[PDB]
RNA sequence: GCCCGGAUAGCUCAGUCGGUAGAGCAUCAGACUUUUAAUCUGAGGGUCCAGGGUUCAAGUCCCUGUUCGGGCG
């Protein structure tokens, strides 16, 4: 029953409180971890009993079996690893203790055992408790579910059932830690600092992504939350810092879907006296030994439409595959489009747009050169991207903030890293004109940011900054739950995340 | 005189930018770090001069001075470091270009000198350019003080300047990143799980604060922002993690002043099958480590107000002092306040009125013994805790998410890490009981609903979670600014910011 | 808003030609000193999606609907 049994436990567990028997104890002394445990006493032989030893173990039951009126097994799980408990009275302090206890522990209760270890007949290492003493009652049911849980709705809603009947959750969580912690020594062994820039802008920025309006009552004000470190960053690479790189959190306001959550952690760093080919390496070395280091080898298995869909097979061996954008774009669509100087050209809008109606692709309501390239790429580049590959400088028109290139004309020094169809890693070469960045923001804030209201989308005080002298500077960012989700062969970006964004129900 | 400097260097850099020559080079091969050359060179007898290599370093510059009409000496400082360039005709590609980049180069522009190592016969180290190559022009007028700005809001707004000018800023920031690193460190060695919990919640928790509030578009309702990441680490504690740490931002509605500010970061580690006193050793053997690691000693020098006055001496050795709160309260007062069992309600509130009123301490909030109590250990117990330490056993009705006393009654098990008269650290024992904590969730309610401002509301989540069983766990929180604060000899909050959230113009 | 098929113990489903609701899972009680998804015995558990007509008798016919899966606006 799903409400008689609440209440019932509920009502046992007020009456013991009643009669001096205190279910929540302040302090149990565990001596040993479970894990440490099962490494050591493992070596004894099947039908042992280690009387000489005795020891403290914690841990919540996870089954009940009574094999007698006097032998009753228990399985702790605990560290995600379990370990039988046989309670056999003869081993116990008294019948009547052994009796008294056994009525009142239950399926999923957290217990602390203090016995000693052994082996059964059929051999398996467990401890023969010596007494028993109950930490915390578990009033609700824990169904006893084979295969795990598989309702992906109170996965996400109640985490903790998740962890408490499902394995490899922990295991994921673990694998994003461990990813976080190597990003983290990588860039502190090349002598990056770790900063911590403000996640309340005063402006929110002339960015298409929909801020986070807040309100300041005490100075009375619209604060703004963070989208990108982007320009604290720069403005601390001025101020001298040559390198920094802060792993944080950003918040975006669009809708919840099934990569795309509200609040998401991105990795960004910048360094001076370099450019986006001085990054290639140093990004092709950080994600091949983080594959190397979180799994076995380079070779890494996903599905990308669940364990019932194809299974892709990539390999992170260090040489990634490196294609330019315009050489590559031209033969997979077939005809070589007009010169990349012709940009701003409504004649090659017009042609590649043909193109694109020729092919028999889909393309959002505008019809700018920026979204027909951005649909030929993401589905005759990226679609050949299965391997980490490498896409080389693209165009001027979708990235702003990007120097143009060294030797070709309209095409901005940057790069992006594609695997698995996906975008993880990018990299821009920063702009440290003062005048053309100033006209790159008034134009950003004028067409879509302030299109029809007061242009003070722009920050004066980035500008100002920049006026003083950036270095010739590159940066970098990094998505770190898609990286995640690589990682952990999860297709959905709940799946990484501890305490997910969910429509409230009702 | 800046206007005119500013409208001058424009116009020269757009005059050469029209004229084929790019002021804004692409990149520059950088090949041995400023640091690095030193020490490499330094054993360089004055007078010697390499000419069979060639470094390109880069770098700032922030003097130049004219020895006549061949020799220019110029300083960069790159990352907190000097190096003297005297350029000459003899050794430079020819006198052209020679006399063209030193008519284009002024102070404060970004360069890259290609040269030679090699060092002064007066006994200063040097690189003899070949071809030093302009990377980011100056527009700005630097300000040429031997002090650094001192102008308290010109160098919070504009932090860059702060770190191109002052010195002390890029070390106060180095040793709070290293600060964090050794928590992070610490705390992964003790095998603790770094978790990433939301900073959006439906409803607000965690702590006594007032929230963020901010409105969703796609789904129609209001956000309100973290105040500490505490319900939701229980909760994975309930789901199977016995240990969790997280290291992050939380934000505060109140106002802006030299020691709180809107935002801030806080570490929060709770730890299963433990309690306040397994906590009392592992902060202290933390305070200890980070203090011997980053400052170099057990021994800090702290000035409370300004480098000026008196300067505090604060001892870090491992065994610290243990005070009782309620015991040392008592030999404070010498009177014997009457027993926290009892609460004395509409008795004890007396008694702490005419303690306010004898021992002369003020009471703005006379309401509740909570507030006058804390103003009697405020004013008789913490000014004497200028080395770190703990504080323990303070009275349930301050708590309302501590497991109570085991031995004591009316007492919760929890401690506070005071340093220089100011907390920094405090420690829990988590309230697993369900019903109580239920009980207390409501009284809380009430309070927000009429009485109380920071109150949180009834969190049904945090209430089935603990429903589902929790351990025995121990919960740990530390202020990081305040650590950084103390550790950098600094008074003011925004010195350990980096970018302080100052009142607008 | 048009149309198709279901609505059964705490959960998943048989229910047959209408001869009164059962099987499994779950809970509880009992037996079983060596089990491992513990093994049996027993009990409670819905009052047939709601209202009706029909039938000797209606979950097991028909008529109005609500809900669900939806095929469609
Ligand atoms: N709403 C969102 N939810 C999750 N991840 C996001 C969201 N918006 C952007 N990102 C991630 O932000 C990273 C940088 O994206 P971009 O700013 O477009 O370069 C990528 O890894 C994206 O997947
Ligand atoms: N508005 C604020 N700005 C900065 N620090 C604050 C603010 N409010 C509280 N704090 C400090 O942050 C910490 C919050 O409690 P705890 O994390 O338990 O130490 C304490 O050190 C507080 O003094
Ligand atoms: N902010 C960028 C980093 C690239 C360099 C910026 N110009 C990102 O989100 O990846
Ligand atoms: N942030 C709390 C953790 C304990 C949670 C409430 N019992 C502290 O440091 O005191
Ligand atoms: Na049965």
């Amino acid at each position: 029953d799903p409400n008689q049994y609440y209440k019932i436990r509920s009502q046992a567990i007020h009456q013991l409180k009643v009669n001096g028997e205190d279910p929540y104890p302040h302090k149990f002394h565990v001596d040993i971890s479970l894990t440490d445990f099962i490494q050591k006493y493992s070596h004894l032989q099947p039908g042992d009993h280690l009387t000489d030893i005795t020891l403290k173990v914690a841990g919540r039951i996870h089954a009940k079996r009574a094999s007698g009126g006097k032998l009753i097994f228990y399985d702790l799980r605990g560290e995600g690893v379990k370990l039988q408990v046989m309670a056999n009275s003869r081993n116990y302090k008294s019948e009547e203790e052994f009796i008294h206890i056994n009525n009142k522990l239950r399926r999923g209760d957290i217990i602390g055992v203090q016995g000693n270890p052994g082996k059964t007949k059929k051999g398996e290492l467990s401890i023969i408790p010596y007494e028993i003493t109950l930490l915390s009652p578990c009033l609700h049911m824990l169904p006893h579910l084979h295969f795990g849980l598989k309702d992906k709705e109170t996965r996400y809603r109640q985490r903790y059932l998740d962890l408490i009947l499902n394995d490899f959750v922990r295991q994921k969580f673990i694998i994003r830690s461990k990813i976080i912690t190597y990003i983290r020594s990588f860039l502190d062994e090349l002598g990056f600092l770790e900063i911590e820039t403000p996640m309340m802008n005063i402006i929110p920025g002339g960015a298409v992504a929909k801020p986070f309006i807040t309100y300041h009552n005490e100075l009375d004000m619209n604060l703004y939350m963070r989208i990108a470190p982007e320009l604290y960053h720069k403005m601390l690479v001025v101020g001298g810092i040559d390198r920094v790189y802060e792993i944080g959190r950003q918040f975006r306001n669009e809708g919840i879907d099934l990569t795309h959550n509200p609040e998401f952690t991105t990795c960004e760093f910048y360094m001076a006296y370099a450019d986006y080919h001085d990054l290639m390496e140093i990004t092709e070395k950080m994600v091949s030994g983080m594959v190397k280091h979180i799994t076995g080898s380079y070779k890494v298995t996903y599905h990308p439409d669940g364990p019932e869909g194809q299974a892709y097979d990539v390999d992170f061996t260090p040489p990634f595959r490196r294609i330019n954008m315009v050489e590559e774009l031209e033969k997979a669509l077939g005809m070589k489009l007009p010169e990349t100087n012709l940009f701003e050209t409504e004649e090659t809008r017009k042609i590649l747009d043909d193109i694109c109606v020729a092919k028999a692709v889909e393309c959002p309501p505008p019809r700018t050169t920026a979204r027909l390239l951005d649909k030929l790429v993401g589905e005759f580049l990226e679609v050949t991207c299965i391997n980490p590959t490498f896409i080389c400088d693209h165009p001027q028109i979708m990235s702003p903030l990007a120097k143009w290139h060294r030797s070709k004309e309209g095409l901005t020094e940057r790069f992006e890293l594609f695997v698995m169809k996906k975008e993880i890693c990018n990299a821009y070469t920063e702009l440290n004109d003062p005048m053309r960045q100033r006209q790159l923001f008034e134009e950003q804030a004028k067409a879509k940011a302030a299109g029809d209201d007061e242009a003070m989308f722009i920050d004066e005080n980035f500008c100002t900054a920049l006026e003083y002298g950036l270095p010739p500077t590159a940066g970098w960012g990094m998505g770190i739950d898609r990286v995640a989700m690589f990682l952990t062969d999860s297709n959905n970006i709940k799946e990484v995340l501890l305490f997910p964004a969910m429509k409230p129900e009702d």
